[PDB]
């Protein structure tokens, strides 16, 4: 029966964001998990607190719906499994085993919380209704809860992973043209499934400092496969039905660039392209939601890194996706949401009468 | 000694904003004056009482300043000059003379606005700094002061222009491709000029439902040829100053494509590009003075009616500028701010201590 009380304690604390190269370091090939322990002890108990304290915070009704109360008893669960450290040493290696076989355990029990809480979403439209605040509200909440759980599992993945070239899940010369061809291959295949058809990829790379030398950077490859992939099946699904009464399909051509800071790469198709106003809808959770959240999910991916993913198409022609990475190790810092005063407001919106008639 | 009176008044009623459609009208080709003067006589007052409702509610020092004071002193004259109208009656052939002189005159009497704001700007920097929330509050009343204005602009344009093919400052068959080729020879001059070098340019357009036809649309091109020439400059610049030390400088790409309701234009080029982070600057006021505001300004221009303006590049290779207007006169209509409750609290940001850490 102390579950409040501990959230009540760590959400007092602020997260911690983690540069790129400190991960490097805690990671190493030798640093002992010994300092990851004490380090994950805390700090993990400090990030499941804010985004309780937060989730607490809001309207009854989002907070009584089985879902958001579902996930909300999950983290309960977890916060409590850490705990169980607080109070413990190292050296036991026992100690240290039983915490990872705790970490584990905890990565399986939220393995669907992302199809839960987009359960929620639903619920609420058909409960509540579709209104303009309800939408940010919604947005605001979900956009940190889901950073929330990527900075999270991030450091589960990379304890996990390492204790027991690549640096857990992060690699430090991953190649980019390589992770685009990768997502393109099984986005074409799915492609080829469903519609017996599938355009072709032209990729070309611009390394501005240095002309022919491939483009590699520090990163962490799944997360900008999964953003790739997501962009590619919207790519491939839209010039395949827009060209249903042709015949030359059209290529996606994709360009990655490589400047002073920025390392960025754009998908440029020729899917007939969408009108501006329905492009700011592809983003909300809730007006991409019924009777899925690849891109505003794909768009916390590049944000988390201190990145971004934005679209803008040309009706009638086609459109272009591009993912701007931080170039260098040194920018790449965790971007995490925190529990404040300030994030409180951001949900006393009482709309009803705008400044623009 | 009636002024604040009357805009205690007419700040009570909301400014009507107006379709492409309904300027067509008032326009026509022979449509009475007499209408006009009737309707004038009241917006105007409406729209003048509203922003100067909202300038007398900001911090004193930004009211106290030589500029702002300035230019508030303008728009009482302005009020003023009109208020003298209202209990006079047209069929008189010089009542209605006498007020095309009066909107002339006002007309004259607000052409430096933007410089005189622009010089409040830099005062404010110098007198107080450039903190993020002094920022925000001066993007935020910029926006809508100079979007206040273009609309009085453009409501006194149509006015004198017609009483004395198109319907004033609008063309009902506006070809885009051949403004764009204006503002390019425009500023390919002033390039070769200061550059003694310049890149060419190629133009495509798109017209996805009738291939060949060329593209027309009913809109004003001296704001489509102001948002334009800002960016060929920008453009020219950038492709110029980045190949000083190359001898192939590359030629400036624009796409002009129609589809079901966007009119979208299109400019590439290959000038080097700028990082993430300084895009965002680029259309701040603040951020953007020293010791100008062609692109905040020039975006303005295409929010007016309901369009867009927007920047994405890619740094080490080169930038899109892209300008989104509504294909349809329909859908075409004016975008005026009003003064609310709702705008007031965008002036009560007491930032200290963000959500994000």
């Amino acid at each position: 029966g102390s579950a409040p009380k501990y959230i009540e304690h760590f959400s007092k604390f602020s997260p911690s964001p983690l540069s790129m190269k400190q991960f490097l370091d805690f990671g190493s090939s030798n640093a002992c998990e010994k300092t990851s322990f004490t380090f994950l002890r805390q700090e993990l108990p400090v990030r499941l607190a804010n985004i309780m304290k937060e989730i607490n915070l809001l309207p009854d009704r989002v907070l009584s719906t089985p879902s958001v109360q579902l996930v909300q008893s999950w983290y309960v669960q977890s916060l409590l499994d850490i705990m169980e450290f607080l109070d413990k040493d190292p050296e036991d290696h026992r100690t240290l085993s039983q915490f990872t076989d705790a970490l584990v355990t905890i990565r399986n029990r939220h393995n669907d919380v992302v199809p839960t809480m987009a359960q929620g979403v639903l619920e609420y439209k058909d409960t509540y209704g579709d209104d303009p605040v309800s939408n940010q509200n919604i947005q605001y909440f979900l956009d940190r809860f889901y950073l929330s759980r990527i900075s999270i599992r991030m450091l589960i993945n990379q304890h996990t992973l390492i204790f027991d070239k690549h640096i857990g899940s992060i690699d430090p010369n991953c190649n980019v043209s390589e992770v685009v061809k990768d997502a393109y291959d099984m986005a074409k295949l799915l492609c080829d499934k469903y519609y017996m058809a599938s355009p072709d990829l032209e990729i070309q790379e611009i390394n501005a400092a240095n002309s022919k030398q491939p483009i590699h950077m520090v990163y962490v490859p799944s997360h900008l496969y999964h953003m790739l992939f997501e962009l590619f099946k919207n790519a491939m699904r839209a010039t395949v039905e827009s060209h249903e009464s042709s015949l030359i399909l059209p290529p996606i051509k994709v360009m990655v660039a490589l400047g002073e800071e920025d390392l960025s790469i754009k998908m440029s198709d020729r899917g007939g392209g969408v009108p501006l106003r329905k492009i700011e809808r592809l983003f909300s959770y809730m007006y991409s939601t019924a009777p899925g959240y690849g891109l505003p999910i794909s768009r916390l991916y590049a944000k988390y890194f201190q990145g971004d993913l934005q679209l803008f198409s040309m009706e009638g022609f086609g459109t272009d996706a591009v993912i701007y990475l931080k170039a260098l190790s040194t920018d790449s810092v965790e971007r995490l949401p925190v529990y404040n005063k300030s994030a409180w407001r951001h949900y006393q919106t009482i709309q009803e009468a705008g400044d623009w008639c």
